[PDB]
C-alpha cells in the first residue's frame, strides 16, 4: 500500500560495485563506483577519470565480496573505461534502456559509493538532456539530474524506475565540491557503443565525417536566413571525407540524426565520436530552407590513445597502438629523455613477439605483462630487420 | 506504466524563458528566468532584482528563439517586475493556480536558467508556507520548497503537477551561494495582483489601512489574555485611516483575511501591500476574547517608486511618477548635484509634452524615450507658466 | 487527483516541536527539534547533543504554543535525550513504526526547525541502512536519507508516508555545514528502547554480553575460511560473561540477531548497547562453516553517565547515579579542585535525604532541586555515620 523502489532495488543494486584504486604517476588511493554489464564475463564500467593510471584496482560488491580487476580499455575523451573481474562467479549484470527515448520529466535514481559510503542510492528526475560544455573538447552529451551525487558516485549508475540503466554518473557541478542538486551522467546508448567497441579491440576506433562547424543559435539563423534556432551548422566540409563524398555543402545545417532531432552541435559531436568507423547512419539537413536526407559512413581519422604508460606502468616514452590486423603493436612516437627509448626503443618499430609468445595486439601484450616477467624480452623489428629489446 | 511529469512538461516548459541582462549604474551582465503570462501580449515576469537597472534585456525561449524585451513596471518592494516582448509571435502563456488553497505536503517542480544552464527543471514539495523575514521591510510571504534552486532560477517558475503556476522562484537560503534544499517563491495570487496592476498603470498603487502592529507570539497572548498563539496584533490604529473609520481598536488581533486564516503579521503585510487601493476585503478580529467581522477598503498612502534613472537610464536626479489622471509626469524631488536638474530641472514641474508628442503618463514617455531622440525636447510647466528643457 | 502528503501531514506535523535552548559550561543559546511520544505525559525526544548542559529549555508547537520542559534522562552515547513538558494539555503523540522491517528504496519525509525556520518538512527516500562510523565509539546504526536536513532538524522527525515514525534526524555529513543530500537518523526501534528505559529510571542501564571483535570483511573471511563477507567476528569472549556462559568461542561469527540478519559489527554494538540489562535474545552463529543458534541475556557492565553537573547545574565534582533499589543517590567520584567536594563532599557518601524530604533516586532529587532551595540541606552518610552537607 506504500509506493516504493526497494522492490526493484532488491533486483538491481547487486549489479553495482564500489571501486577502490591504487596507482601512481608519488603514490595514491582513490575510489568510485562501477556497473556490471556482462554477468558472465564480469564486465564492469566506470568513468575513466576514476581509474586513470591505475596500478591495482579492487572491486567490492553489494554483498561484501572483493574481487581483483584489470584494465580493458580507456577512452579519456568521453571518460569511460571498461574493466574486467578476475574469476567472475555468481554475478549480476544489468539491463540497459534506450537513453534516446528519454524525456525531461521522467524520474531517475542514482547509486554509488560516494565518499566511500558503500551502496548509496539517492533520488531525482531528469533535470534536462543533451547538456554539454564543461570541457568543450570532450565528447559530452550528458543527461542532467537533481538526484544527489558526489565524489564516489563516479562510474555509479543512474536508472529509470524499472531498474534499467540509462546513464552513468560522471561529474556534477559544484563550487566547493558538494552537491547543489545538479548532477550529470552519460546516456546509456552512448556508453553501449564505446563499450562493445573495447569489448572487441581493447580500444576505440574513432570515426569522423570530416567537417567543421559551430552551434547554430538564433542570431546565426538570422544572418543565414533559415528557420531553426537550434542545430549544427556546417562551417566547411572536408575533401575526400565521408561528408565530401556524401555531398554536403558548407553553410548547411543538420536537424536530425537517424531520425533523432538534434539539440545542438556539441551533442552531434559526442554522438558520433561515440560511434565506430564504418557505422552507417542517416541525416536530415536544411540547405536554403529546403530539407535534405542523406546517408553516410564514418571513416578513419588521426586520433590518440593508449600510451607506453597505460600498459607499461612506469615506462614512459612512445605512444602505442595496434597495427594492421593482428600484426602486433606499433610504437607511435618515442620522446627524448624517455626511459622506454633508454632501453633501445625507437619509433616505427613493430613488436611481433616476446618471451617466445607471439603478440598480435595490445591484449596479448598486457597479458604477458601480467605474468610480470622479471626480465622482459621484446621481439621487435626495425625496417626489414629483426632484433630484441630488454628490461627488468 | 511509469509515472512521470515529462507528459505535462511538454505542455508547460514552453511558457518559460531564460533572461539575459546588460545594464549599468561600470558595465554589467547577468541572467535569470521569466514566465509568459499573456500569450498574445508577450507578458513575461521576473524578480525585479534580476532586471533592476537594466539597459538591454533579451529573452531566450524553450525553443531557441531570441526576443527583445522592454521594462513595463518594477516593484522592488516585493521584487517582481513585468516586462514585455518586442514582436510577440506564436507564444505560450501559462495557467495560474490559487496559491491560497495550497497545502504544505503537496509536490512542486521548479524550472529556470540556473547558472545559464538553459531550461533546467528540478523537483520537490512545499516545505512550508507563509515564510517571511529575510528582508523584514519587503512584502514577503514566500512559499518554501526543497526543490533545487540557484542563481538563474530567479524569476523562474514553480508549479503544481498540473503545470499550473503557484509561485515564482525568488531567492534561496544558502551560506556560500549553493542550494541546501531550501528555496523560496512568491505565491501566485500575490503576483497576479502586482501584475494586472502594472498591466494597466506601469506602476504600483499601494493601498494601506493605516495601522501599526507586531507578531503575536505566545508570550504576548499571555500578557494580553487572549486565545491565539499566531496572528497580527493591532498596536495603534491611525486616525482618518480605513482602519480608523472601519472601527478598529489598538489592542485587537486579526485572525483571518477574506476567510483566509492568518499565520502572522508579516504575511498580512505582504498580502495587502500586494493589493491595489480601494480593494475591498473582510476581516476576522478578536478583541477581548470576542470574535469580530469587519469590512474595509485600502486607501492612499505616501510611497516611493520609479526614479529618474529607471526611465532616463543615466539621468539621475528627481524621482518621478504619474499625476492626476492622464495629466503627465510629475517630478517628485530633484537632488543637489544631479544631472537632471543640471538640465534646468526643478521639483514641482509637470512635463506635459515632448517633441510635439503629448504625454499623459510614464508610458507615453518611456515610449518617446524609445525613439531615442538625439536631442530631447521637454514641454513642462513651472507654476502657471510654460517652458521647455533640453538634452542630448 | 493530485498525489500528496499534506493529507497525512495535517495529521502528523502537530506531533513535532521546535526546541529552543539556554545553558552554560559563558552563556549560550541553541535550537533543535523534538517529537511527542506520549500525548498525555508530554514526552518529547531529541538528540542529546541539542539539549546537553541545558539550563532552560522551552518547546514551541506546530500551533504556536510555548511550553516549559525539563530534563528526564540523557544518553550521550547514542545521543538521545528524553524531556518532558510542564503542564501538558491537548497534545499530539505519534505512532511509531518498526525500523527493522525497513527497506532501502522506501520514501521518507523529515520535519524540523532548521535554522530556526519553524515547521520545515523536506522529502527523500532511504538512501541506505545500518550506516555507522562517524564517531566509532558511539552506538550508531543510522538510517541514511537524501531528504534535506540541517542545523535545527536535530531531534526532528523522519517518517514513512503513513505518518509513522521510523527514526530521528541526528546528524548529516557536510563539509561547510550544508546539506549535500546526505542525512542520518536513528532507527525507531533503537530509540523506543533507550526511551521506555529512561521513562522508568531517568537513566540507561547498559547490558553487555562481554565480548570483543571487529568487522568481518572479505579478506578476513579468507584468512578464517568461512562463507560470509559481512558480519561480526568474535575476537575473544569474556569469562563469566553472558557470552562465556552462553558458550561462544573466540573465532566465531554472528550472522543474525533475533532473526534479523546482521550487516556488521558496528550495528550489532549499537543494537544491543541499546537494550536494557536482562533483555533476552537469540543469535545465529557460524563457527567452522557450521551454523549455530544460541540464546542469551544482557548482564551488568561498568559504564558512566549523569554527572554532578547534569543535575547540579554548575556544581562540578563527583559523578553520581542511583544505588541499589530506591536507596538514594551515590557519589561516584569526587575530583580534586571541584566545588561539590568544596562543600564537604567525598566519594562513597550516600545521600538519603534533603530538606526533610526522603530521596530514593535521582528523580526525587532533581525534583527537590526544582524547588530551588536557596539553602541546600543534604542528609548523606559516610560509612556507618549520618551527617549533613550544605549549599546556597
Ligand atoms: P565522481 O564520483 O563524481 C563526480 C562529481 C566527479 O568523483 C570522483 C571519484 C572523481
Ligand atoms: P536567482 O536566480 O535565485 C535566487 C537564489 C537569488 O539569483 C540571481 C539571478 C539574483
Ligand atoms: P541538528 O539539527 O542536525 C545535524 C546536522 C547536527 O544540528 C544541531 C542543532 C546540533
Amino acid at each position: 500500500q506504500m509506493p516504493s523502489l526497494a522492490p526493484m532495488l532488491e533486483k538491481v543494486m547487486p549489479s553495482v560495485v564500489s571501486i577502490n584504486v591504487e596507482g601512481s604517476t608519488q603514490k595514491f588511493m582513490a575510489l568510485g563506483s562501477g556497473v556490471i554489464i556482462d554477468a558472465d564475463k564480469g564486465y564492469v564500467v566506470t568513468n575513466n577519470h576514476v581509474v586513470d593510471n591505475a596500478t591495482v584496482i579492487k572491486v567490492q560488491l553489494s554483498d561484501g565480496r572483493k574481487f581483483d580487476a584489470k584494465m580493458v580499455g580507456k577512452d579519456p575523451r568521453s571518460d569511460i573505461a571498461l574493466i574486467q573481474i578476475q574469476n567472475p562467479k555468481n554475478l549480476t549484470a544489468i539491463k540497459m534502456a534506450d537513453s534516446d527515448a528519454l524525456r525531461v520529466g521522467d524520474y531517475t535514481v542514482a547509486i554509488g559509493n560516494p565518499f566511500g559510503l558503500g551502496e548509496t542510492v539517492t533520488s531525482g528526475i531528469v533535470s534536462a538532456l543533451g547538456r554539454s560544455g564543461l570541457n568543450a573538447e570532450n565528447y559530452e552529451n550528458f543527461i542532467q539530474t537533481d538526484a544527489a551525487i558526489n565524489r564516489g558516485n563516479s562510474g555509479g549508475a543512474l536508472v529509470n524506475l524499472n531498474g534499467e540503466l540509462i546513464g552513468i554518473n560522471t561529474a556534477i557541478l559544484a563550487p566547493d565540491g558538494g552537491n547543489i542538486g545538479i548532477g550529470f551522467a552519460i546516456p546509456s546508448n552512448m556508453v553501449k557503443n564505446l563499450t562493445s567497441q573495447m569489448v572487441e579491440y581493447g580500444q576505440v576506433k574513432r570515426g569522423e565525417l570530416g567537417i567543421m562547424g559551430t552551434e547554430l543559435n538564433s542570431e546565426l539563423a538570422k544572418a543565414m536566413k533559415v528557420d531553426a534556432q537550434r542545430g549544427a551548422f556546417v562551417s566547411q566540409v572536408l575533401p575526400n571525407s565521408s561528408a565530401a563524398k556524401a555531398g554536403i555543402k558548407a553553410g548547411d545545417v543538420i536537424t536530425s540524426l537517424n531520425g533523432k532531432p538534434i539539440s545542438s552541435f556539441a551533442a552531434l559531436r559526442a554522438q558520433v565520436g561515440t560511434m565506430p568507423v564504418g557505422s552507417k547512419l542517416t541525416l536530415g539537413l536544411l540547405r536554403d530552407g529546403k530539407q535534405v536526407n542523406v546517408n553516410l559512413e564514418l571513416q578513419q581519422s588521426s586520433q590518440n590513445q593508449v600510451d607506453s604508460s597505460s600498459i607499461f606502468n612506469g615506462i614512459e616514452g612512445a605512444e602505442m597502438s595496434n597495427k594492421g590486423k593482428d600484426q602486433g603493436v606499433v610504437v607511435n612516437n618515442v620522446k627524448t629523455g624517455t626511459p622506454a627509448a633508454q632501453i633501445g626503443l625507437k619509433k616505427g618499430d613493430v613488436i611481433i613477439g616476446a618471451n617466445q609468445q607471439a603478440v598480435k595486439n595490445i591484449a596479448e601484450l598486457r597479458k604477458v605483462l601480467d605474468s610480470k616477467p622479471s626480465v622482459l624480452a621484446l621481439n621487435i623489428q626495425r625496417g626489414d630487420s629483426t632484433i630484441y629489446l630488454l628490461m627488468q
